[PDB]
């Protein structure tokens, strides 16, 4: 049969919202500026649930594919095109439309893949790396002799962080994860993991550094951002870039009040800093994003920087991976293949 | 009757509440890790103006002297301290006393002066450049072809920034203030001079850079830090480190429980997540005590001034008698750089 698989998202809520639909193979023919390419691997971001419950407000109209970051070969080339050609393999970062078979993007938003790195660390390198990058440096401006806080020290975003604070000089990370990840914690690089289900992980940081950390990374929001503005130390920066807690919360079908609010004049008298980041917001920065993709493409070819994989999924398994990142139960990245 | 001078703040109100005063020239006795040393020159701030009207939270009880920064000679050396003798030339970092002829301070907050640098640009330098350099490095992230937008350029702390600015490369400034001006701005380094009394800087701004800026420093508060919430540029960052905006009619007392409400800039959390902007506050006055932070700043400053890259620009030293008139000085705005005090008549 000459059909291409897609996943397409017909309504927002659970997730049984995305179904595998077919279309009809067709000659690649991308326009002026545009590039097809089949599609090796799939990225699972937090954002591709939020997208998915309807929280991302720059999707388009559904229904539309799923998907922001993709890694796979480029078939075809428009016209005015001559960065790419055909046969590349290449990292892809866009707002939709990563999660099927073939897909035509602009040429501007992929990048090309170094050799000896596989499609696998590909697909979860661009999103995970790029955040905790402008996180930490871009906003954090971490600097050695800091104090970082980590949330879900496991996750994607998490261990790139640990691993992207392991290349600065004396970099006290603190890892929040379960007990039974704690050890690899660790291993990643984690100087003391905590486990913030059993106990309050602000008392046991207030208990090695009373006065706080130097940088906090709030992917959880809500509450927890609140108490991570209470720990930045004089000149601290907490950067909130996910909503975990809303999504791994009691209610995993929303329907939250702790959203954290300052004045400027507290910030003025405290010396600190409130910090938002999400990469689906910040495209059409050519210079700011390929400077970063640039600069980890070289930390990665020293052998600093090695994105972990936590599972893979085919299509027909989208939900069983997506469940995998929902109930925290992901050691790396979860990604997607159109296998049959 | 030798005797030393001192400004006292006698109330919270108009110039006339800062008075000078005088007391016996008791000899010099630093006790340990003190240090004892007659004051050449004295620094003004927007700070003392707020602590005049009681916007200073930190100040102590009244009656206080007020200053922040002072220039002058070692006269005695308490014990312990070894790192300075008497003779040297320091400048002085505090959080208050320093608008006076004497001083005995912790000889940690004091650092030597440069042989080639006037007490005039020591007394100029702490407060102002310690700020900037703060705010456009720590909080700002500061890179070369960054955008940055300095209100109120031609005072001290904004001639301070576009100087530090202007050490990093490919670094285009957008400088807020009178047209009377903007000359001594674009010889200090200022890309785009803005008149914001006569145009709207926020357009003014966007006909050059439709995008925004990259790091907004806000010392006018209120309104203008919501602007400044509006010019970023994605990853952008906009530092609040004063209140300018409500340091007019200098002769009420500003303090109310409204001032924690009312004209006051909030953001949620997920106001700043769906946009790339970020919202810092600094405040020197809020940040004494961490000695080791600002000791590392002021060397990497005095680094940069013996290689001639930024240079301390003074508007006016006054005698105390004549404070009023200082400090109307930098209320009016009409200072291009620092406002100093100088003891002796």
């Amino acid at each position: 049969p000459p059909l291409l698989r897609c996943l397409v998202l017909t309504g927002f809520g659970g997730y049984d919202k995305v179904k595998l639909q077919s279309r009809p193979a067709a000659p690649p023919a991308p326009g002026p500026g545009q590039l097809t390419l089949r599609l090796r691997a799939c990225g699972l971001n937090f954002a591709d649930l939020m997208a998915r419950q309807g929280l991302y407000d720059r999707l388009p109209p559904l229904p539309v594919t799923p998907g922001m970051e993709g890694a796979g070969v480029v078939i075809a080339v428009g016209e005015g095109v001559s960065d790419r050609k055909a046969g590349d393999r290449v990292m892809v970062l866009n707002r939709s439309g990563m999660w099927q078979e073939e897909v035509t993007v602009p040429s501007v938003q992929t990048f090309l893949i170094p050799e000896a790195m596989t499609f696998e660390e590909a697909a979860a390198l661009l999103v995970n790396y790029i955040t905790a990058y402008m996180v930490l440096f871009d906003f954090g401006n971490l600097q050695p002799g800091h104090s970082v806080l980590v949330h879900m020290a496991a996750g994607g975003v998490g261990m790139a962080a640990v691993q992207l604070c392991r290349t600065v000089e004396n970099v006290t990370v603190f890892g929040t994860a379960s007990a039974s990840k704690h050890e690899a914690l660790k291993e990643n690089g984690v100087t003391h993991p905590i486990d913030y289900h059993t106990t309050d992980y602000v008392d046991e940081i207030k208990k090695i550094s009373p006065k706080g950390v130097d940088i906090v990374m709030d992917p959880l929001g809500g509450s927890d951002t609140a108490k991570g503005y209470n720990l930045l130390k004089p000149m601290g920066k907490v950067v909130t870039y996910g909503m975990a807690n809303l999504l791994t919360g009691p209610k995993r079908n929303l329907m939250w009040w702790n959203q954290f609010s300052v004045t400027a004049l507290q910030l003025l008298q405290a010396n600190r800093a409130v910090c938002g980041f999400h990469l689906g917001y910040l495209d059409g920065e050519v210079e700011l994003v390929s400077g970063v993709v640039a600069r980890l493409l070289a930390l990665y070819n020293q052998g600093h920087i090695k994105p972990h994989i936590d599972s893979v999924w085919p299509f027909e398994k989208v939900a069983d991976a997506m469940k995998q990142m929902q109930e925290k139960k992901n050691v790396g990245k979860v990604l997607l293949v159109p296998g049959p």
